[PDB]
C-alpha cells in the first residue's frame, strides 16, 4: 500500500470528492496524522454513537435506564429500520434500542433515543458541554443525510469526532460500566464489524459504526489497533463524489489499509 496521505490523495483525485481522517490514541489523544481534519463533514450514521454516550449520561445521572421499555407505534418508524420494526407489539428497552441503532444503523431507534435526549438541539447541548464546540446535530433520521454542499447542519469533523468519541470512551466523564457498553456496542457492529474482521490481519482489533447519505457521503468511526487492543480512534469520511457505493467503500478500504501497513508506534 501507498503511506496514508498518498493513498488519500489518491483517493481524492479517482472519488473527485473529499477525504477526511484522522487517526488518535484513544488513552492519550495523541494524533498519529490527520488530512483535513478540521474541514466539516456530515456524520450520517456515525452520530449514534454519540447519541448513545448522551443516553449514558442520563443513565448515570439517573434520568434514564437502560431496562425501561419504550412501546412506540408505525406512525413512529421511519425508513432502514429493521429492529424497530419487528418490534410493534412489544416494544424494545432504551438499552436494546442503542444496540439497534449502533449495531444495525436501526434509524428509527436512534429518532426514539434522539427524543429522549431532548431533539438533535439537546444532543448538540450535550456535546457543547463535553467541550465539543464544532459537531452540530439539527435533523432527525433520514433527512439529517441530505449532505448538502455549504451546509453546516449534522456535520463533525475527524478532529472534533474522534476527540468527542475519547471522552466518550475514557474521560471517566461516563461511568465505568456505561464506558464499557458504549465500546461493546461497536465491537458488536453487525452492518460492516463481520466484514472487515473477515480482512483485517490477523491480531488487529476493530469495533466501528459506519454511516452513509447522499452525494456520495460515506464514512465510519472506529476502535483499532494490533495485539487485540484498542489502540486507536480513526475516523474516515468521504463527501462530494458521484462514485459508486462499491467504489466509496473500496477508496475507504485501501485508505485503512495503508493505515494499517504503516502503523508508527
Ligand atoms: O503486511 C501487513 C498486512 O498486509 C496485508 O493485510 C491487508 C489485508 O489483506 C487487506 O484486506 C486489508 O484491507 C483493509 C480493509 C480494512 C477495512 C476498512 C478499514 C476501516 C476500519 C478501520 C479504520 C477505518 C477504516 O489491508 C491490509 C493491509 O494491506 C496482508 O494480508 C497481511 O497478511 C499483512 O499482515
Ligand atoms: B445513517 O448513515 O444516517 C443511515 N443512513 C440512511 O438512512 C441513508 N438514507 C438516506 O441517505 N436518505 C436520504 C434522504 N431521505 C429522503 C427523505 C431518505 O429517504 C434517505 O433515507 C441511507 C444511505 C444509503 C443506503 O443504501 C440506505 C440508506
Amino acid at each position: 500500500s501507498p503511506q496514508p496521505l498518498e493513498q488519500i490523495k489518491l483517493s481524492e483525485s479517482q472519488l473527485s470528492g473529499r477525504v477526511g481522517m484522522i487517526e488518535m490514541d484513544l488513552a492519550s489523544g495523541r494524533t498519529l496524522t490527520a488530512w483535513r481534519a478540521d474541514e466539516r463533514f456530515p456524520m450520517m450514521s456515525t452520530f449514534k454513537v454519540v447519541l448513545c454516550g448522551a443516553v449514558l449520561a442520563r443513565v448515570d445521572a439517573g434520568d434514564e435506564q437502560l431496562e425501561r421499555k419504550i412501546h412506540y407505534r408505525q406512525q413512529d418508524l421511519v425508513d432502514y429500520s429493521p429492529v424497530s420494526e419487528k418490534h410493534l407489539a412489544d416494544g424494545m428497552t432504551v438499552g436494546e434500542l442503542c444496540a439497534a441503532a449502533i449495531t444495525m444503523s436501526d434509524n428509527s431507534a436512534a429518532n426514539l433515543l434522539l427524543a429522549t435526549v431532548g431533539g438533535p438541539a439537546g444532543l448538540t447541548a450535550f456535546l457543547r458541554q463535553i467541550g465539543d464546540n464544532v459537531t452540530r446535530l439539527d435533523r432527525w433520521e433520514t433527512e439529517l443525510n441530505e449532505a448538502l454542499p455549504g451546509d453546516a447542519r449534522d456535520t463533525t469533523t475527524p478532529a472534533s469526532m474522534a476527540a468527542t468519541l475519547r471522552k466518550l470512551l475514557t474521560s471517566q466523564r461516563l461511568s465505568a460500566r456505561s464506558q464499557r457498553q458504549l465500546l461493546q456496542w461497536m465491537v458488536d457492529d453487525r452492518v460492516a464489524g463481520p466484514l472487515i474482521r473477515s480482512v483485517l490481519p490477523a491480531g488487529w482489533f476493530i469495533a466501528d459504526k459506519t454511516g452513509a447519505g447522499e452525494r456520495g457521503a460515506r464514512g465510519i468511526v472506529a476502535l483499532l489497533g494490533p495485539n487485540n487492543k484498542a489502540e486507536r480512534i480513526v475516523v474516515i469520511y468521504l463527501r462530494d463524489t458521484p462514485a459508486s457505493m462499491a467504489e466509496r467503500n473500496q477508496q475507504i478500504a485501501g485508505i485503512g489499509a495503508a493505515l494499517i501497513e504503516h502503523w508508527q508506534r
